[PDB]
């Protein structure tokens, strides 16, 4: 079975002074901490074992929020990235956690929503070999890293903020890998930015012809969490869908229950501290 | 002004979980800044440089790391702890040594105010020589608040805590100004029918002496509900609207301290050097030039 990693990196001064008090990935997006969203993405793909990698200052904060995950039928582990030396180090730090299993990496600030998102994840999870990146259709591909892929979904090029974009599909912060990634990451050399870039990992799979692309088009949302304005917009987006459509985005208790990881009695125990708000009353509605 | 201010930032409750599993409520961002900046800036607008932050044993260090001793803003910030959430009136018992023989003010850590004329309104409450001043705000559901009736001369006729049965639509907000009597009054407060050492009991004592004045925050004033996730999002939308649409800045302590003369432009430009990346710091740059 596949094991997941959440990389929650340095908050930056970009969100000060709000992030003077809390790390970015602990800020609330509507009613729940940001980290719930990338976590529930791993949960939707079927992963119960997740390693949270963060900075020395922020890792204990995540441990306080989430614990060991056994409340969701999960096994959560924590490790620290001491210096922000690139995304690919997640596979070096998480090497013992991964073992010989397939893995997945999601960035701590990536919020996805789509009606068919779970089938898309399970299809990527079902791939026997190679790697999978997740592309999001944008009207301005120049701003992101852009992936070009062939009619069968196999990546042909990956270009960072291309002046002339070869496609309209931006690479998002979600990656699935077979057993080769731990060794591939170890051979990554520091880029012009001084970091072990995940793009170099994806380049190795593509150069081997083993990099597949899942496209998130019509029906999908990929929210920007970079600025105060965009975070407020992300909060409004979640509140709109949840209040209008009678659903919850990134509710770990619900996902664990619907997946069979906890029973209805365990879910009712989790709801007792949440009875005061719509989050807990939502869970009580599905119990009845 | 020798008036000394208190922010009561006590227990948040599970009402905002799971957001508040990670941080206490008064550290959540309301748009671009921690919630505590808003009530703090309210005390600063009224002229108070000495502020006591009262919080829980667990949360007081987190506020200490955020705000420090306030000397970066020409203020003096002190800290004290409320070990159990027994009543707003306990703020004056915990705050007795900080207050001394000075007039005082109490604001709640989750109270966000805005008004174009709010500062003259605060300065007027500060200038009252005696008695107490509460702030009245029109609500559609007075049953959830403290409710006050007043005689147009600013004198209260009655004040009731969560009445059944509300005698008016004017809620008493979480902002209170007091003379030197409040500590002893607060010490004599008995637990209410809801088992709380209520600030309404304190205000009832002032009213029975004919010393309870009422300032109206009417048309143009906002008093934001921070009780629920929906209401918190409404509060962020509101702050963002004023700042993005009207070029206004709500609750920027750096700005207030500078315009009040508590720091000079050199001290303010030094504060912006670590904040240069965002629009918050660029605003401080824009007003400096």
């Amino acid at each position: 079975q596949r094991k997941g990693i959440i990389l929650a990196g340095g908050s930056g001064t970009r969100l000060h002074p709000a992030t003077l008090a809390i790390s970015k990935q602990l800020l609330p997006v509507y009613d729940k901490p940001m980290i719930y969203y990338p976590l529930s993405t791993l949960m939707l793909a079927g992963m119960r074992d997740v390693l949270v990698i963060s900075t020395p200052q922020d890792t204990p904060r995540f441990q306080q929020l989430l614990g060991d995950g056994s409340q969701w039928g999960m096994n959560l582990q924590y490790a620290v990235q001491p210096s922000p030396d690139g995304l690919a180090q997640a596979f070096i730090i998480g090497e013992q956690f991964i073992g010989n299993a397939p893995s997945a990496l999601v960035l701590g600030d990536n919020i996805y929503y789509g009606h068919d998102f779970q089938p898309l994840l399970k299809a990527a999870d079902a791939q026997s070999s190679g790697a999978t990146v997740f592309a999001y259709h944008v009207h301005d591909p120049e701003r992101y890293g852009v992936v070009q892929f062939n009619a069968q979904g196999q990546a042909v090029s990956i270009e960072e903020k291309p002046k002339a974009p070869k496609s309209n599909y931006a690479v998002t912060g979600l990656y699935f890998y077979d057993q080769q990634v731990v060794d591939i990451a170890k051979a990554v050399k520091p880029s012009a930015r001084g970091e072990l870039e995940i793009t170099s990992v994806n380049q190795a799979y593509m150069q081997q012809g083993q990099l597949n692309v899942q496209t998130m088009g019509r029906g999908y949302a990929w929210l920007d969490t970079g600025t105060h304005d965009s975070l407020l917009d992300a909060s409004q987006f979640i509140a709109t869908l949840e209040n209008r459509q009678g659903l919850k985005v990134a509710c770990p208790e619900e996902i664990a229950w619907r997946s069979g990881w906890i029973n209805a009695s365990q879910l009712e125990a989790l709801v007792q501290p949440l009875t005061k708000n719509g989050y807990g009353q939502y869970l009580m509605q599905i119990l009845k």
